[PDB]
């Protein structure tokens, strides 16, 4: 039941941004929305006394899987976009998620090889959960910039070529 506020609070944050369009022929939306959710489950899992071990490692695995789509997607975007201030702007973070989702699973491994046991201290038990939520926050920063910024190089993009990713907003309605 105990969760790890940070984590929860960075995976709403990611939340609020995605659920503001829909996954309707839009992947990158729909991959940040299973991120979204998945980081809630690892606030869960850190925060989790016993068989987080398993699932801890398990969920980062699904969160990087989610970060690869959100990676590979981003970077079609930025090929097709004119706007070379924006291609340029996109192409950065897209480029830092597989690093910051690689760093998501050593950390989450490491969290989940110290746990239960009483060998590791509480202070490097708590820096190792520190390592953890600081990533997480670095990634659900990371992929809501990727988020918005997608959207403002769909606008740009270069007449009638390929297919485009469908942008629409949820909120009116």
């Amino acid at each position: 039941q105990p969760v790890n506020q940070p984590i929860l609070a960075a995976a709403q944050s990611l939340h609020w941004e995605a659920t503001k369009w829909s996954s309707k022929g839009n992947d990158i939306i729909a991959a940040a929305k299973r991120m979204a959710l998945l980081m809630a489950e690892m606030s869960r899992l850190v925060r989790g006394g016993s068989g987080t071990k398993r699932a801890l490692i398990q969920c980062a695995k699904d969160i990087a899987k989610a970060s690869d789509e959100v990676t590979r997607l981003a970077k079609e975007v930025a090929k097709q976009c004119t706007d070379k201030r924006i291609r340029t702007n996109l192409l950065q973070v897209c480029e830092r998620i597989p690093t910051i989702s690689t760093q998501l699973k050593i950390l989450s491994t490491v969290k989940a090889t110290m746990l239960g046991r009483t060998n590791i201290s509480d202070e490097e038990s708590e820096q190792a959960t520190e390592m953890l939520v600081h990533n997480a926050q670095n990634l659900m920063q990371s992929v809501k910039e990727t988020v918005r910024e997608a959207e403002a190089a769909s606008i740009k993009i270069r007449t009638d070529a390929g297919f485009t990713l469908r942008w629409v907003r949820k909120t009116p309605w």
